[PDB]
């Protein structure tokens, strides 16, 4: 069968042999199946009987498949791959969408609520068919390795009496004493939102709380969230629009160091939105937003956003599921970590299915997930107290303020990769190219790069003064040769870090849907104060590159994740780059090489 | 194939070929399909657009069948008989229970609101799968032979919340203007009442009304009518029990001539009885019972019983399934008939299905519907104001009293045979047998009895005055010959109508499964004053043989409904029967032989 030469030019893609381009942009050290599609995140759990941290996807469009693992870097597949619970039964005769689970439910094993579908089709945009969404309960008796469904009907069979939902699915189960002692509700009762929207109104998280012991019912505790339709928080800039229906809705509460129970509370949410006008069954946007908030009662319990951004800054990252991670749990216990917060973000391999001609079936697999990622309180101190510093609706707040230093402390969301996976992306081979400072324009190569295209890059850009207000672009280009690079550079005019692949991929000019637009994400670098005086800050960046899945962190709290799909082998160098508009003062930086199997057990 | 000879002595009747007694016991003037087993009646609607008047039942377990009349005395089958509407969608998976129409309902088609079931089995006795039975919608487009099931999920998916119900089914569609007033609802707002009850309550009667034009949302408005588990009306004497669940609920109301919007109000409805302890999965008694109540609104509306009885006092006859018939209907305009409610009972074949052993491949049918029945508020004048009048918890109630006179005019539930097949049954031939009084005791025949097992005889039993607390016994031996009789009597000492079934068949001798205990109903004679002088009420008796079905009706308020499955072509002849203790005379008896034919375009 055909031969494959990274060395030589691609033909139109389409053309090749089933399956033989299967490598050709796999990751190695990302969550994702044995082959096929990977779909919304959802069903994981820590067993508290093993430690194992199990991990849960939408494989396929035909039900969720599974893996565990016990040090947060490395996965086991369960079931070989295959789901461990599928559509056909009588509560889900058509589909099976995301469910979550209480690890200690129905005789003390893990039991799933998901989303069990009759009808189809089923989207925002189009008029809601009656009973299509149904919320239903599984048990595993086995280990995760299959789900086996309560011979009953749906425990929530519905929304509430007439209400013309625009979706009713994915529903998250959760703890939070908060809402226990602000509902009188019995300590570490279960909660459940649901995430969708209203026809006329717009988008919404519906509330409810288990009335019994047994799972059976649950009580409706009203939209503790919504917000109309297609409004945004502030005017737009940081934190996407809210759109016209919320998916995926996760809840969680936070302190500085991971998941704390008492800590306060933060939502993530998928936001489905749109050009006007409409196209039938068409989501054109799929922001990944993460959201803090207050939760008061006047009769009946609010979730009042107090600030908002992205998760991932991605256009393809959507649908991201998280999970409490106990301290107690196999890898937090070889770790030494506290409690926390996992989130997995879904890394569409195809557009959201818009990505006609993309030569599928060469490839053998659509999508990832991200490396996962832990969320936590991130606080910064000495700030300086400016109109940068105090913008309203934006994905930070000042939580208090020092009058004599001019300084404030803000708060916002960290979003950092889960330390065991860092370690081990950083456990190769490891080089430094020096710092520099560079005043002109081009780009000037690093004296070393990576062999392959699977690295860690880290570095600190600093800016003088004059940046500010400047058209200055700086950062790096990677996965360079003669014929392909990408570039990945923070540009002031717009405070955005941007990644440009109009010469990313060669198969591009000879092959159909792959996608070669710019991604881009909102990143403010505030003024601090430090030694006793004022500067930009350091723009700390961390480049995750994994054959084609990129992503880019900053600073604690940004992230923008991309396809780069490189062909040919040679497109591995490294350069500084910088436009020439002021300067740029690059502290060393650090490069690893090789990353890590994350599937050590697989074939493939 | 084999020979049947009705003057040779039967087999052990299982033996035979399959379909060898299909004629047998089979009536010609009552409805039942070609073939096969009839379940619960329902789904009978008047078609606005054509007249005709649409009956249904359930059919071999396995859906709904039909037929038309536009008569009230011949109907047509639609579909050849078979299912109008079958399980195996996909909100009716496993099975389709009761449902009733909305005449002009969806795109001003018949709308067929039903109880469609996922899960089995189902019963009162044991605990509840939840979501096993939900309320569904289907359409006829074609006049009735087909509904096309609405392609969304159910619009009543379940019982309020965490209701630990015994049974939620038979959905019944109804107007009222009383309830309209009320309750403030839209003039000609459709109600339904979904049958059942309540474990550790009793059963019950759920109301609901259309909250929007489109028939999609049912607005909960209470336990309207319930009573505690296993309580009854009264001390049990008049109505049986109100037992363990309530099945087939049909609601209605009525004045002295027929149905009227804002008449008195009336419910039919199956009890679900049993003897303590309770077997799994067993109704050892199903009552069929009428009730009349007043409707009132205190918060939310109840109907409160005031008096009560049986519909039809047969063991085996229950579920009646009724509805309103108008004026202008086919059948209506031709005999000149006011507004109707015309109800058909539903008579067993098999005992509920506890009949083992009876022959059932060979007569390649089981049950039958009875004959319809016209339902009014009848008043019983100038009854003397005694005990026998004022007994509480009756199926009766004094609306008015005479002090001069020393009499009461008394109120109850008025049961006759709906007119046009009245008269259809009295068409053919016509003889009378002479009145006669007689004191002495055993059976002297007829001067001439009818040839065939198809006829009508009417009567009246004149008692005197010394008939009342003594152990007399009058009535008609029918049915016999050397081998084979049935009688059926008045007793004064338990105020019953009983048929003597101990010699009835020479085939129960033979042939297992073939029920020969006696059959009982209640019926009060009172004391009646006219031309200035008291005696004992006239029992005015007619008795309708159809083969192997009798029904027994009494004074325009009673029946009692059986099997008579005598085996010789001989046993046709008819007796007076008195036991001698006391006398009786028997007015004139008028026979009609023959009947009709029910089913005048079928081969069967
Ligand atoms: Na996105
Ligand atoms: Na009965």
């Amino acid at each position: 069968s055909v031969v494959i030469d990274y060395n030589v030019a691609p033909p139109n893609l389409s053309t090749l042999p089933n399956g033989s381009l299967f490598e050709t942009w796999r990751p190695r050290a990302h969550v994702l199946p044995p082959n096929g599609q990977i779909g919304d995140p959802c069903l994981h759990y820590t067993d508290p009987a093993t430690g194992l941290f199990h991990v849960g996807f939408l494989h396929d469009g035909s039900g969720i498949s599974s893996a565990t693992t016990d040090d947060l870097a490395t996965y086991q597949d369960l079931n070989q791959g295959n789901q461990v619970i599928v559509p056909g039964g009588i509560n889900d005769p058509v589909a099976v969408f995301d469910g979550s689970v209480i690890p200690n439910g129905i005789n003390g094993l893990p039991t799933l609520l998901y989303t069990s579908v009759s009808y189809l089709p089923i989207h925002w945009s189009i008029p809601y068919t009656r009973g299509s969404e149904t919320q239903s309960l599984a048990v595993s008796s086995d280990g995760g390795s299959n789900f086996t469904k309560l011979d009953q009907g749906p425990v929530i069979p519905g929304p509430p009496f007439a209400y013309n939902v625009t979706a009713f699915r994915d529903p998250y189960v959760f703890q939070n004493p908060t809402l226990d002692s602000l509902l009188h509700s019995k300590n570490n009762t279960w909660y459940t939102v649901i995430s969708g929207g209203l026809h006329e109104k717009g988008p919404a998280q519906f509330l409810y709380r288990q009335y019994d012991s047994d799972f059976q019912y649950w009580e409706y505790l009203g939209q503790w969230w919504h917000e109309p339709t297609n409004s945004t928080w502030g005017n737009g800039t940081w934190a996407g629009r809210w759109a016209f229906n919320f998916e995926t809705g996760n809840v969680f509460s936070l302190d500085e160091y991971g998941y704390n129970p008492h800590g306060q509370i933060f939502t993530t949410i998928g936001t489905e939105g749109s050009d006007l006008p409409v196209v039938p069954q068409l989501t054109s946007i799929h922001d990944m937003l993460w959201v803090s908030g207050t939760v008061s009662r006047n009769g009946s319990v609010s979730f009042n956003p107090n600030m908002a951004g992205f998760l991932d800054w991605g256009f393809s990252s959507y649908a991201a599921a998280g999970k409490v991670l106990p301290s107690t749990s196999l890898p937090s216990t070889k770790s030494g970590a506290p409690d926390r917060f996992i989130s997995y973000v879904w890394l569409s391999g195809d557009l959201f299915e818009q990505a006609e001609g993309f030569p599928t079936n060469q490839q053998n697999w659509t999508g990832t997930l991200l490396l996962p990622r832990e969320l936590r309180v991130l606080y910064i101190p000495n700030v300086v107290d400016n109109a940068l510093a105090r913008e309203s609706g934006a994905s930070w707040q000042v939580v208090s303020s020092d009058g004599s230093a001019g300084t404030v402390e803000l708060q916002t969301l960290g979003i950092s990769i889960a330390r065991e996976t860092k370690a081990a992306l950083l456990s190769g081979t490891s080089f430094t190219e020096s710092g520099r400072t560079l005043n002109s324009s081009g780009v000037v190569p690093f004296k070393r790069s990576p062999s392959e295209k699977f690295f860690v890059l880290s570095a600190q850009l600093s800016f003088p003064a004059s940046a500010r207000g400047s058209g200055l672009k700086s950062g790096f280009q990677i996965l360079s040769s003669e014929h392909e690079s990408t570039t990945v550079y923070y540009q002031f005019s717009n405070e955005s870090i941007i990644v440009d692949r109009s010469n990313t991929s060669a198969a591009a000019r000879t092959t159909d849907g792959i996608d070669s637009s710019a991604e881009a994400g909102k990143l403010r670098l505030f003024d601090v104060l430090n030694g006793g005086e004022q500067a930009i800050e350091t723009l700390d960046l961390t480049l995750v590159v994994d054959n084609s899945v990129l992503e880019v962190y900053a600073n604690g709290r940004f992230a923008l994740s991309t396809w780069v799909r490189s062909w040919y082998a040679n497109s591995t160098n490294i350069s500084f780059f910088h436009n020439g508009v002021g300067g740029v003062a690059f502290s060393k930086v650090t490069v690893s090489e090789g990353l890590y199997d994350a599937w050590p057990d697989r074939q493939y």
